[PDB]
């Protein structure tokens, strides 16, 4: 069938650990010698709203930060900041260390998050990255540092960190250099997502994956023009198709048969008549959180 | 906040994954100590004198990129345990364990030894399960973790016609009316798991999502009665008690939630989602949102 598959999470287990400033404790990721970590594990309550992160740190000993793997403590010998993430040097290699990357995602792209709290992995899910550069993931608190991770052959690339959750309950984190996604800052002012909006690309890639499933019900006679496409679905708030997002596509058109401007069609008619009802791959709404490239993987 | 379906971490069993081929087949087995365990329809039909033809040497064991010597092979049920000559470094504290229809469970996926995902399952009422296989994930397992102890309580042993997925625990027992054999299978009619939904609705109120909340109450039996009506489970009175812990941390009684569930079971929703979904969800147990939703 088709599930939402996460990425097994045992390569980053292994470089997950605490990392303790004054009363704060958060997750940090030990990879070779240096610990990853959120910027904000430095700062007290009452800088929160417009902290000085620069000032912070330089006030900082190494001795102020407590890292611990496990049973074991981790000592500090070095600290820097890049961004919004410190960077914490230790005096032991993690040999559980993986073959990894740092890589920046874009909006529509998928990837595996390890819940942590306290340095020990709860949970782990797939989740996307939404158009407005928010994740709707499931973080309680103390998650702060858990990261997002792919794992491609063995070489795991993360390209999310989490910071933090907005009001509206959506969660909010940087690349591994410290880069926001989106235009959030860590700090405790006002600040709201942009609207959210639907994965175009993703839609159709699961809409083939349901033809290739076996599932045609929703296939019309229609064909339509980029153009037309997506000023039907901006009305619904759905993402712009590019030719890029058309060229994506292309393989999964060849595997069925089905040109990609034919299947934008069919997607028009499923938003103007709902589901009516019926079930595409076993859900009652359409999924937009699983890439073309996905789709091909488990197909 | 925020609500997903959650596995989890799989790190403790992906040291037990290996690969385990006779003669065409290769299927994934899992390595305890110094046994390997995998479906018994890799020797392929008459077990008992298939298998005491199959000599120690018949059975290639690649745990990744070494070789494991069969040293001695063993039936139980329908589950194949072959011995090794080393035991695994990598063993956790485990037991093998046996669920319940309405249990969850976490599965990891595997293709030719190497384990590729993993996700989330529910034991059907049906005792199958809704899980997303292709060719090689034979021997795939599924678990529960509690402490540091993994709990084994699945292996996969066959697709069925419906998509579906037909297994047995770890000491070979079936779980549902199936057999490891070419025959037509049909899975049972399915039926939706009542404490599991109630104990979703649950969750989704705890994340804001409040709509379907009514006055009203209910009772067992006339709740009961809409379930068969609707190809819902009896709702139990271990059930209710089962969801008590969210019943006070909301508000919420258990039977205050099922004249919600009850008028929407009737009603259904009105172009209305709740946490994102347009189905009544029934694969998270009450266990699951607690561990999830708070702490
Ligand atoms: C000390 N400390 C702090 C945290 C921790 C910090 C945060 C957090 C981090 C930063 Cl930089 C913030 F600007 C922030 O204000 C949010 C906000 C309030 C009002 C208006 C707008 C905004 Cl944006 C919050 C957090 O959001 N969470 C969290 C909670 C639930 C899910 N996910 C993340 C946790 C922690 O985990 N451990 C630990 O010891």
């Amino acid at each position: 069938g088709f599930r939402k598959m996460a990425f097994p999470s045992g390569k980053v287990e292994g470089c997950m650990v605490q990392v303790t400033c004054g009363t704060t404790t958060l997750n940090g990721l030990w990879l070779d010698d240096v610990v990853y970590c959120p910027r904000h594990v430095i700062c007290t309550s009452e800088d929160m709203l417009n902290p000085n992160y620069e000032d912070l740190l330089i006030r900082k000993s190494n001795h102020n930060f407590l890292v611990q793997a496990g049973n074991v403590q981790l000592r500090v010998i070095g600290h820097s900041m890049q961004n919004c993430v410190l960077k914490l040097k230790v005096d032991t290699a993690n040999p559980k260390t993986p073959k990894y990357k740092f890589v920046r995602i874009q909006p529509g792209q998928t990837f595996s998050v390890l819940a942590c709290y306290n340095g020990s992995p709860s949970g782990v899910y797939q989740c996307a990255m939404r158009p407005n550069f928010t994740i709707k993931g499931s973080f309680l608190n103390g998650s702060c540092g858990s990261v997002g991770f792919n794992i491609d052959y063995d070489c795991v690339s993360f390209c999310y960190m989490h910071h933090m959750e907005l009001p509206t309950g959506v969660h909010a984190g940087t690349d591994l250099e410290g880069n926001f996604y989106g235009p959030f800052v860590d700090r405790q002012t006002a600040q709201a997502a942009g609207t959210d909006t639907t994965i175009t690309v993703n839609v159709l890639a699961w809409l083939y994956a349901a033809v290739i499933n076996g599932d045609r019900w929703f296939l019309n006679r229609f064909t339509t023009t980029l153009n037309d496409f997506n000023l039907v679905a901006m009305k619904y708030n759905y993402e712009p198709l590019t030719q890029d997002h058309v060229d994506i596509l292309g393989p999964l058109s060849a595997q069925t048969g089905i040109a990609v401007l034919d299947m934008c069609a069919s997607l028009k008619e499923l938003l103007q008549n709902g589901m009516n009802g019926r079930t595409i791959l076993g859900s009652a709404l359409l999924e937009d959180e699983f890439t073309p490239f996905d789709v091909v993987r488990q197909c």
